[PDB]
């Protein structure tokens, strides 16, 4: 067929009950990653075309950056917390990997404040439960699907993205059969 287990994607044996519908996984310190987002915009052209009534959930993960990589998640879940992801997705990413000044927490939180979150609002969130939930449930998504490597893409907790089946000669073909494939996937 077209669309064929083990090639576009691979389904899951241990099957996740109640996960999102399209569930993203990321760090901000892997290199693919910020390819993903800030060349390829993989997230987006995904949400384009997805069908009516599907939405999208974007999780961080601990397992790269040691430290500074749970710190990077705590983040993510003020981020999507306070509904700033797109404010501060570029310049966790460009701090991390193209400027490299992202080196404490502090210059984490530098970050939202320069995007215009206020520094009580910030550390509000930071501390709250909350927030302490959202890093839980994060945590729990990545558990529930043996995830060791990012980026990744799991639709209806049943099928993973298999991008290494396909062509990357071009990169505006590569994004839509990604994007094509998780429409596929979803309607299935």
């Amino acid at each position: 067929a077209q669309y064929e287990d083990g090639k576009q994607y691979t389904t899951l044996e241990k099957p996740v009950a109640g996960a999102p519908q399209v569930l993203e996984f990321f760090s901000f310190f892997c290199p693919h990653c910020y390819q993903f987002e800030e060349v390829l915009h993989i997230s987006d052209n995904v949400k384009k075309k997805l069908p009516e009534g599907v939405k999208m959930t974007k999780y961080h993960v601990n397992f790269m950056g040691g430290d500074l990589g749970k710190d990077l998640t705590q983040a993510w879940a003020v981020a999507m917390a306070l509904g700033v992801e797109d404010k501060v997705t570029v310049p966790l990413f460009e701090g991390v990997q193209k400027t490299q000044t992202i080196r404490s927490a502090s210059d984490i939180r530098d970050v939202f404040i320069n995007a215009g979150i206020k520094g009580e609002e910030y550390d509000a969130a930071w501390n709250s439960f909350v927030v302490k939930s959202l890093v839980a449930q994060q945590e729990k998504a990545a558990a529930d699907v043996q995830l060791r490597g990012v980026p990744a893409m799991f639709v209806n907790g049943k099928y993973q993205l298999n991008p290494q089946g396909m062509d990357t000669s071009n990169m505006d073909v590569f994004v839509q059969q990604y994007a094509d494939t998780v429409k596929y996937l979803s309607e299935k």
